[PDB]
C-alpha cells in the first residue's frame, strides 16, 4: 500500500501540495477493471492520510481519453451477486473522493464514458478540454449506472436531462456539457493541466480547514439523513475555534496576507 | 383490455411498441376533468400491463393545445375534504408516468397550463413545438397547483425561477422553457412527432429492464423515503441476472447489434 | 416604537402594500453587525404580523452596495460558542423571509457579499442591477457561510458551481449569476427598483393565501422531513376552505376580475 501503481500514477508536487493522479491503461483508453478501482481505493487513502497532500487533479494519461468505459470482460465474468458487491464498492470508492476535505477536480483531457463518467461526476469540480466527450451508455448492455450515476447526474444537470442521457446513451460534446453543469469550465486541451492548477491555487491560498468544512456542509444539504443547517452551524463554530480564523482576520484588518496552516 | 375511451385516444402501433396516447377534447383545449383523469389512470394501467407496450408518447389532440387547465366549474362544486381527495387522486395518477418503467414522452403540441403543465411534468422527458405555452395560474384562482406542480416544478427549474412562475402566473415560451430544463427539446410543430418517434427509437434499441430500472433509480434519489445508492446496488445486480445482459455483452465484444427481448 | 430602527429603514406604501426594507449603513457599504441582524428580525416579524404588509422587496442604501460582508471586527470578538449562536440566530432570522407567506424579493443594487449573498439567497426571488456583484469569500477568512450559504446556494446555482464559489472565494458580475440561477433578472440600476414594483404587481393581484400556500408547499419539497406531496393535498384542501377562492372560482366562471381579501 505504498506509492506503486499498474495502473495509476501519483505525482505529489511537493512546492504546491497538489498531488496529480493519472489512470494510466493508455492502450485500454484508461477503461476501469477491478484492479484499478482498488488502486483508486489506495491511492485515496493515502493522499487524504497525508499531510503533504493539500489537493487532488485527477486525469486520465494521453490525449483521448479520461476514462472509457471498463473491461466489459471483466465486468461479463461475475455473477449478479458478485456485480452487486462490485456496485457497492465503486460507490465507496468514488464517495471517498466527494467526501474529501481536500479539493478534488478532475481533468477531462478525453472520452469520460460510464464508470468514467461517474469518476468524473464523484469529484467537486470538473474542468473539459475542447475534445472531451461524456456519456451513459451502460443501458446499450442492458446494464445501468452502477457507480453512483443515477444519483449524482441529476444533481449536476437536472432530472430531465438525466434521464434523456441515461436513457438514449446519448454521448455529448465539452460544450453541451459545460451548458448543462457537467462540467465548470471548458478550455484547450494544450492549457488543460495548467488552467487546473491555476484553480487549486486559488482555492489552496484560502483556510485549508474551512475548505474541509464547505465540502462537508455541501454534501449534508444532499444527503436527506443529514442536517446541513445544524452541520453548518457547528462547522461554524468550528473553524471560528482554529488558529486560521485568528490568522485570517487579523490579515484582512491590517490588509496583508494571510498564512494558514489548517489549525 | 377495453381500449376505448370517452376522452381519449389508444393508438398503439405495433411494429415499433410506441403506445400514442392522445387527450381528445380539442374543442375544450383539452382540458381536464374528473372522466378525462379517470380515463388516463385506466390507459396508464393498460399501458404498463400490456408487453406490447415498449413506451409512451403523450400528446394533445388539435395542433393548438397540448392539455389547458382543467373544469374549473366542476371542481368547484366539490367540498374542501373532496377537494383534498381530487389532489391525492390526480397526483397518484400522474405518478403513475413517473414511476413507469416504460419510457413516457410528452410532446408538447400547445398550451400546457395548470395540470396539463404539471401532466407534462410527471413524464420523464419533454418535446415542445415552437409554439408552446407553460405555466401554472392556479393562483389566479386563488387556488394552488394541486396535481404535483409545486414538487415537480422546482425538480425541472430550481426554486427559483419555480416560486416566479408559480407566484406570477407567468406565461413562457418554449424557448423560456428549454433554458430553464423545463422541456429537453424545442422543434417546428410540423416535426414535433417526428422528432419524438427518433428519441423514442434511440431508447428501444436499449435493454427494456435496463431503462426501467434508470427509471426506478433516479426516482430514488429524489424521494427522501428511499436511499438511492443502495437502489442503484440493488438494480445493478438485478440487471446481470437477466437475459438482456448476457446478450449485451455478448454482442458488445463480439461488435455486433445486441437483439434485447426484456428479460 | 413602531417603525424606529437605527439600522434599517421600513417604508410601507399603504396602497399597494409594499413593505421597502432597505439596510441602510452606507457608510460600511450596508456590512451586517449584531444590531442590523436583530433588527432585520424584528421587522420581519412586524412585517408577517401587519394586514397591510402583503409584499416585501429588500434592497441596499447607495448605488455600490447590497450588502457586503459584516463587520469582522465584531465578529472576531465573539467566544467559539456565541459564533455557533450567532450562525444559529442568523440563519433562524433569514429564514423568517424564506419561510414568510408573503413573497419577499431582494433588489440587489450592488456588492452581495458574504452575509449579504446569503440574505439575499433567503429570498424567494432576486432581481439584480447590471452592476451587482456577488460572492462567499469566508474561506478567505478561515470561515465557512454560517447563514444558511452552504444548503441556499447549491439550491439556486447546482452542486458544482455552489462548491466553486464557496471554495474559490471568487466574486462574479450580475451576468454570471443570471446565467447560473442566482438571480432571476438582470436590468440597469436605473430601472432597478421599478422593474421589481411590477413584478410584485404580477404576485399582489393574485389570491393572497394561495400565495403563502404555494410557497408553503414549495419549501416542503426541499424539507426532507416532510412530503410536498402530502403538503401540497392539505394545501389545496385549505385553500378550498377560503372565500378567496370562492371569489376567484366564481369569477372564472362569470368571466370577471376577482378582488381578493385574504380570508
Amino acid at each position: 500500500m505504498a506509492t506503486s501503481f499498474d495502473n495509476l500514477l501519483y505525482d505529489l508536487d511537493a512546492a504546491t501540495g497538489v498531488l496529480t493522479l493519472t489512470v494510466n491503461r493508455p492502450a485500454k483508453l484508461n477503461a476501469l477493471n477491478a484492479a484499478t478501482i482498488a488502486e483508486l481505493d489506495t491511492a485515496a487513502q493515502q493522499a487524504l492520510a497525508d499531510p503533504a497532500v493539500r489537493a487532488i487533479l485527477l486525469t486520465g494519461s494521453g490525449e483521448k481519453a479520461f476514462v472509457a468505459g471498463a473491461d466489459i470482460a471483466e465486468l461479463a465474468s461475475l455473477t449478479a451477486v458478485q456485480a452487486a458487491g462490485a456496485s457497492a464498492y465503486g460507490q465507496r470508492v468514488f464517495a471517498q473522493f466527494e467526501r474529501s476535505p481536500k479539493p478534488v477536480v478532475a481533468a477531462v483531457n478525453g472520452f469520460a464514458l460510464g464508470g468514467g463518467c461517474e469518476l468524473a461526476m464523484a469529484c467537486h469540480l470538473r474542468v473539459a478540454a475542447d475534445t472531451a466527450r461524456f456519456g451513459l451508455p451502460e443501458v446499450s448492455l442492458g446494464l445501468l449506472p452502477g457507480y453512483g450515476g443515477t444519483q449524482r447526474l441529476p444533481q449536476l444537470v437536472g432530472k430531465a436531462k438525466a434521464l434523456e442521457l441515461m436513457l438514449t446513451a446519448d454521448m455529448i460534446k465539452a460544450d453541451e456539457a459545460l451548458r448543462l453543469g457537467l462540467v465548470n469550465h471548458v478550455v484547450p486541451l494544450a492549457e488543460l493541466l495548467g488552467f487546473c492548477q491555476q484553480l487549486l491555487a486559488k482555492m489552496l491560498s484560502k483556510g485549508p480547514v474551512a475548505l474541509g468544512l464547505v465540502i462537508e456542509c455541501v454534501n449534508a444539504g444532499y444527503d436527506p439523513r443529514q442536517d446541513g443547517y445544524v452541520a453548518e452551524t457547528e462547522a461554524f463554530g468550528r473553524a471560528f475555534q482554529t488558529d486560521d480564523f485568528k490568522e485570517g482576520t487579523q490579515a484582512f484588518v491590517e490588509k496583508r496576507p494571510a498564512v494558514f496552516q489548517g489549525k
